[PDB]
């Protein structure tokens, strides 16, 4: 879905705004993360423990998860006429089931709210449910904000 | 500082549990994390249009300061008699100001509370505050959720 502005994706406020395609989760990804903020914990990038751990496998991040909001929603939907778009931050998020390596994940998000900031500029508050493939359990439910400017 | 034990950390609730070094978030991180998520945003990985843009150089991802919790938190405390932690959610976040690329960064960190989830599994509830070291607005403000199994 293209919003030809952010006066059309203000109008727009509450629907829901897509659902992106499956994306695999590569364990060069997760590797790439560890690297990028310092958790390398062993659950994440240590196949030998990994499998000998209560998961069977190693898992993402869920920090890395949540990471993956702007890749998805970008495969929903694009706003027109924005210079940036910086995360504002989070209100409740939940992962309450893991994502193991290998596995695909996929989301949806609807807008709960536009809010103008005046100048052209309006902060959207966004719900996405992130699911993993063959769990009826999601990998994420999670409120995020984003500023267009 | 040691928790020598869940029990430990539930008799700490309500306590500061400390404050991390300085670390360095460098373009290197910046470019593996938009690597590792997708997110390849110019305000974040093009130097030439981001020095050309509102924030005159290079800004983290949002997500990947929220993401360097578990490392400075690392640097604060640890928890004995537990195989791994996981992280469960957040409660609230917000970026009050951007991460120049280069800039340092420092968190300070206190436990909201602890639940016994049953099996020497605890769930802890953790503020923390991520200060920036050239601005008085703090770079990330964050309730956390680790579940310690």
């Amino acid at each position: 879905r293209t919003f030809e502005s952010v006066a059309d994706l203000a109008a727009a406020a509450g629907e829901k705004v897509g659902q992106s395609d499956w994306v695999t989760i590569t364990q060069e990804e997760v590797n790439l993360f560890a690297d990028a903020t310092g958790d390398h914990q062993w659950i994440h990038v240590d196949p030998e423990r990994a499998a000998a751990g209560p998961f069977g496998t190693t898992i993402a991040h869920g920090f890395m998860t949540l990471a993956l909001l702007p890749r998805l929603q970008h495969q929903m939907y694009t706003v027109k006429g924005v210079k940036l778009a910086i995360n504002y931050g989070l209100n409740k998020v939940r992962f309450p089931a893991p994502v193991p390596v290998g596995s695909r994940v996929r989301a949806t998000s609807s807008l709960v709210g536009v809010e103008d900031l005046g100048n052209g500029t309006v902060q959207a508050t966004v719900s996405t449910t992130v699911e993993v493939e063959g769990s009826a359990k999601p990998a994420c439910v999670a409120e995020s904000i984003v500023r267009y400017v």
